């Protein structure tokens, strides 16, 4: 089943207690996601603007896409890390010769021309619904927050890393049953991105933070630590919840195989959004790269 990663030591990584139940898997070729993300970097640096030592999906020990998506696909594994960078370069702008970037739509029907055809598309609904605000409620800030972390994206991302081609009838099924998983990884991110995102918001005179945790602040008229134990024990019981659904979609044959892969695919992504956050310079700023990963980014690939 799994033959492109292997299972990381409990004893050698914090976990917190958000992703019992799940193991913390590494993929085999992490060195494949530094050049991939990093000539992220030198793209952008060369055809947009500045950019050199970027802080986004890359980490010393625990990079995004080898902790969250172990078992990709060798060979797409470069390609799927220099999309998440400009996914990560993207956000920040959030937060134009840029259309040359035909190349990585290009470089990806070389490699599987059905599976890139729907996730360009599965990316259309994103981008396009996406532009079209203040949550004080959180029953309101999930649906939304479900969305604004990149569920569709990601969809598109797992689904060519992996090679699997879901039937266009089950789009609106699969969507229903991550629903715990999607709300624990928001919640997570929420937590530890807070620090950032809250200096984020107290520049542009922004009176609300578009997190979760100022969300609980107002909807519980409560301060920052008890915005954070709640959503803690929150994200425990939603990554129970998700857990749930694996055992009870174990054995169904009208779920597709690609489906049952992708559902399980998703629990390493909960495990290794965990290990990552938690020593990420993006989060962490203190946190320096590789020996390895700085002497691409000063010397280059
Ligand atoms: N996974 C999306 C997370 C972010 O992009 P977002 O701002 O939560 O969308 P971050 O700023 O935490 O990197
Ligand atoms: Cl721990
Ligand atoms: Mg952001
Ligand atoms: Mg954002
Ligand atoms: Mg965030």
């Amino acid at each position: 089943e799994f033959k492109y990663s292997e299972v990381v030591e409990p004893s050698t990584y914090y976990t917190e207690g958000l992703c019992e139940g799940i193991d913390v898997r590494k993929s085999k070729f992490t060195t494949l996601e530094d050049r991939g993300a990093i000539r992220a970097h030198e793209d952008w640096n060369k055809h947009i603007g500045p950019c050199r030592e970027y802080r986004g999906t890359l980490g010393p020990r625990f990079s995004f896409i080898s902790v969250a998506v172990p078992e990709c696909i060798p060979e797409r594994l470069e390609v799927i890390s220099y999309a998440n960078e400009f996914a990560f370069l993207h956000d920040d702008v959030t937060d134009g010769k840029k259309r040359i970037q035909s190349q990585l739509f290009l470089e990806m029907l070389a490699i599987d021309p059905e599976c890139a055809k729907t996730t360009m598309k599965s990316w259309a609904r994103f981008v396009e619904v996406g532009s079209s605000t203040r949550f004080v409620e959180l029953a309101k800030y999930i649906p939304y927050r479900i969305m604004d972390v990149g569920e569709m994206f990601w969809f598109g991302l797992v689904t060519f890393g992996l090679g699997l081609h879901i039937p266009d009838h089950e789009l609106e099924l699969c969507r229903e049953l991550m629903a715990n998983a999607w709300i624990a990884v928001g919640l997570q991110n929420d937590i530890w991105s807070w620090p950032k995102e809250r200096d984020a918001a107290t520049l542009h005179g922004k009176d609300h933070v578009v997190n979760a945790i100022w969300v609980l602040m107002q909807e519980h008229q409560t301060d920052v630590d008890g915005a954070m134990q709640i959503c803690r024990k929150l994200i425990v019981e939603y990554v129970a919840k998700y857990l749930e659904v694996i055992e009870a979609t174990k054995n169904d044959e009208s779920i597709s195989l690609d489906l049952r892969k992708y559902l399980d695919a998703m629990l390493y992504s909960i495990s290794g959004n965990v290990v990552w956050s938690l020593e990420c310079p993006r989060y962490n700023p203190d946190v320096s790269f590789n020996k390895t990963q700085l002497e691409w980014m000063r010397q280059g690939l």
